[PDB]
This record gives C-alpha cells, structure tokens and sequence, in this order.
C-alpha cells in the first residue's frame, strides 16, 4: 500500500532472527524519498543502545532487534519493533506516510514480541521494554 520499495528489508529480518547468524542481532532501516525506499541505516551485533545511537532527531526510521527475556529458566529470544519519527522531521508529508508505511514494514516484519511508537530517545528505555515484554509473555 506504501508505494516504497522494502526489497532491502527482508534479508537483515532474517539474519537477526537466525540464532545461528551471531554477528547480527539489530537492524535500523532509514527511508530515502525518490524513489522511495528503505536502506539499512545500521546493522550488526547489539540490542536496544545500538538501536538508539542510531536514530537520528530528524529522520524517519525503523528498528528491529533480539533480545532475551526469562525469570529466568525458561530465558526465550524476544523481539522488538520499533518505528520512529524524530520530533526534527522537516517534511510533514514525510510524516504522513508513516503509519501506511509502517503496516508495509510489518508485513515483512511479522514476528515481533512488542511494537514501540517513539519520538524521543526517552520513549525507548531497556527496563519498560523488558518489562513489557514480561507482561505480554504471561497474557
Ligand atoms: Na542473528
């Protein structure tokens, strides 16, 4: 429905999601305009504070990472979605499109544990993500 091209989405999903691909565990995807498309932003070995050095005040993006959650036996791979509108965003326009956008980006990114909305770095904070995650795992 977006009309952007998420060709670059799918293959860094995965590698977070493979156990067995250790080098990755978080991706952060930007947006490009003209044509309309996600590239990776960042991608490597990390969880949440990765996540955030990488999301900028201005930009559109989106998150994804690993992490593990347990009380600990039985611990599981949890994962996070997050998207992200920088309260600097220049272009309303650009905006706009984010929830349309959003719903292309989680077709592809189907499993996921908790979805985050944050527009500030203050949004994403590593103890209500965990204990968010803990409240959905016993729902
Ligand atoms: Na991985």
């Amino acid at each position: 429905m977006s009309g952007f091209d998420l060709s670059e989405v799918a293959g860094p999903v995965a590698e977070v999601i493979d156990d067995k691909n250790e080098e990755v565990e978080f991706v952060v995807f930007g947006v490009q305009t003209q044509p309309n498309k996600l590239v990776v932003d960042a991608k490597g070995k990390g969880g949440l504070e990765e996540v955030k050095a990488a999301l900028k005040e201005d930009a559109l993006q989106f998150a994804y990472y690993r992490t593990i959650s347990g009380d600990e036996e039985s611990k599981r791979v949890k994962f996070v979605f997050i998207s992200w509108a920088g309260e600097g965003i220049k272009k309303p326009k650009l905006r706009a499109v984010m929830s349309i956008l959003k719903g292309d980006v989680k077709n592809v990114i189907n499993n996921f544990h908790i979805e985050l909305h944050a527009t500030s770095l203050d949004d994403l904070v590593e103890d209500e993500i965990a204990a968010k995650i803990k409240l959905e795992h016993h729902a």
